[PDB]
């Protein structure tokens, strides 16, 4: 249908077996929803001893990607992919990732994600071979692959047939409940028991509000907020000053 | 040495070879650096059919993890621990995961991860048996697991020999070269070349301040600059604007 098809560079193409194998992902890889498909640039090596990283100029204590092997498993990987497919580099340089930025990457049918290890690319490279340049967070890993597995799981999510958000407006989710009806002396709203469909709606809303801004209320300054949500906000606020 | 342990609660714990049997972590597995734990609520379970999802109360489209099996998995991983272990739930209502908060939880020498899929988990669980609740960015994911990896990928770092940051500094990396020396017409900075290391170190730090000055201006304001920093900011900011 919406059909993905998601190319990936990794010096360790086994660790997309725990989104390819497992879960809602494995499901929708399973029942080609979404098509991940690895080159290696270690396979792009011509020296005995399969080379994949090399100095930087400069010096320094850390090293980078090689260029040949890993520029010719991205041209590779651009061969397979035709036209169209947007190739993106994971770094901690890159545009933040939030959920806007999810369902805008979301909109292409087709991605090669490039994982970087050691210090990371050689910049003409970033130049030459890559699209957009994205970070999953404001923090640093050993490698691209976890922030590429997570742009493939939060991406898939939008496939339609994948899945069987609150966040979808914006707002944290609200608290849920599950039996037993009370857990070490702790009882579920009895709004939640009623069966009143609208209050049980405007409760979760209420909920969703006032857990927005009591921990994230930048969230909520990046809000046109409805008339409902407006009174609810308020009402939660009353009440918290008692 | 600063051993590091970590248990995990997951429905998928075979994810988690992502990063125990690979690269730098898989590394810091086998050395005994890290150790990385798993429970599955699966086994946990008494029915025939190894129920571990239930049905919320209030009614709605999605489920929430089963509280019987999942809180016998924590209680395991509590008692496995021993003493001085944090539980760790990670959602996106969690505090949002940066490099300072990866320092933070670093200090810790054993921690529990609890990984929630479908709706997540009941709030009284989170109530009576989680310590800190955190999200490693503003998106939604098919589970928790992806963000447990993230997090033991970050902490794992910071803990001495797994290794062999111009972000330890708040700054975003400045670009980096390897061979060859000309690469689709492109050439490498001269001052790479020179081999005087004063130049160098001072020409990364200026790249340094320029790129987070026009990607990630908020990054800056967060900072106290140092005398040489504020120096090469005002050089850089003078060259862009010609
Ligand atoms: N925040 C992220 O999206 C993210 C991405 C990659 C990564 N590590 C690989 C790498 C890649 C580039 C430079 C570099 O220094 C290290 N760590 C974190
Ligand atoms: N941003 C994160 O750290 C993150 C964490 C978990 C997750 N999914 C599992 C889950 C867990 C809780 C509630 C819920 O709705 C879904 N997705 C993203």
């Amino acid at each position: 249908g919406s059909h993905m098809w998601i190319g990936v560079i990794s010096l360790f193409p086994e660790m997309f077996k725990a989104i390819t194998e497992f879960g809602v992902t494995g499901r929708a890889v399973k029942h080609n929803l979404l098509k991940v498909e690895c080159w290696n640039p270690r396979d792009f090596t011509f020296d005995k001893h399969k080379t994949v990283d090399d100095r930087p100029y400069g010096g320094g204590p850390g090293m980078l990607m090689m260029v040949q092997p890993l520029r010719d498993a991205i041209h590779t990987a651009k061969a397979a992919a035709g036209e169209g497919a947007k190739v993106i580099y994971l770094s901690p340089q890159g545009r933040k990732l939030d959920q806007g930025g999810v369902t805008e990457l979301a909109q292409n049918q087709k991605l090669i994600l490039v994982c970087g290890r050691y210090e990371g690319i050689d910049e003409r490279l970033i130049q030459t071979e890559i699209d957009e340049e994205w970070s999953i967070g404001d923090y640093v890993l050993t490698g691209g692959e976890l922030p590429a597995m997570t742009l493939i799981d939060a991406v898939a999510r939008f496939i339609p047939g994948v899945l069987g958000d609150s966040f979808a407006d914006g707002l944290l989710d609200c608290p849920h409940y599950t039996r037993p009806e009370v857990l070490e002396g702790l009882t579920v709203p009895p709004v939640l028991m009623s069966g009143h469909h609208e209050e049980i709606r405007k409760w979760r809303l209420k909920q969703s509000l006032q857990r927005t801004w009591l921990r994230r209320p930048e969230l909520l300054e990046g809000l046109a907020l409805t008339d409902e949500q407006r009174k609810l906000l308020k009402e939660a606020q009353a009440e918290h000053n008692s």
